């Protein structure tokens, strides 16, 4: 079947791993537990097309450079997740898109900003700035909680859709 191969990445304790637990596992892991790399295969129905979404889910540590390279590279279509309560975890994304780029040799790779962590008050990423930022980028921005389970499928499949569009 049609494999689509997407990357989760973004700084440490935005919500990757549990965005993709949320959506592969239905449940939300509130634990503390870093990621060093797991890969995630589940076979799904995606408007009618039985596929396999084969999904990496990264490390933010970034004493894990090299082996950023190597996933962007292979990966087809990359969620770029920042939490809203966390300023940092925003700017960031700026040197996460500009190396996908810079690894992939393209300026259109598939993509949706994720703002995570939707369920909670203290926002800190008012929903607009990140709106201006995706749309500087011509990506879509998907707000979620993998707390709730808000928005986790509308961003996987979004992504599965920027790549059967590219
Ligand atoms: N309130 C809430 N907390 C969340 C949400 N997403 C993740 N968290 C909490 O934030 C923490 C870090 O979440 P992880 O999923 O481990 O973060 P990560 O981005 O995978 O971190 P690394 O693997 O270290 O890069 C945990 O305590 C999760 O429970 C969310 O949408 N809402
Ligand atoms: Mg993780």
């Amino acid at each position: 079947m049609t494999e689509y191969k997407l990357v989760v990445v973004g700084a440490g304790g935005v919500g990757k791993s549990a965005l993709t637990i949320q959506l592969i596992q239905n449940h939300f892991v509130d634990e503390y537990d870093p990621t060093i790399e797991d890969s995630y295969r589940k076979q799904v129905v995606i408007d009618g097309e039985t596929c396999l979404l084969d999904i990496l889910d990264t490390a933010g540590q970034e004493e894990y450079s090299a082996m950023r390279d190597q996933y962007m590279r292979t990966g087809e279509g990359f969620l770029c997740v920042f939490a809203i309560n966390n300023t940092k975890s925003f700017e960031d994304i700026h040197q996460y898109r500009e190396q996908i780029k810079r690894v992939k040799d393209s300026d259109d790779v598939p993509m949706v900003l994720v703002g995570n962590k939707c369920d909670l008050a203290a926002r800190t990423v008012e929903s607009r700035q990140a709106q201006d930022l995706a749309r500087s980028y011509g990506i879509p921005y998907i707000e979620t909680s993998a707390k709730t389970r808000q928005g986790v499928e509308d961003a996987f499949y979004t992504l599965v859709r920027e790549i059967r569009q590219h």
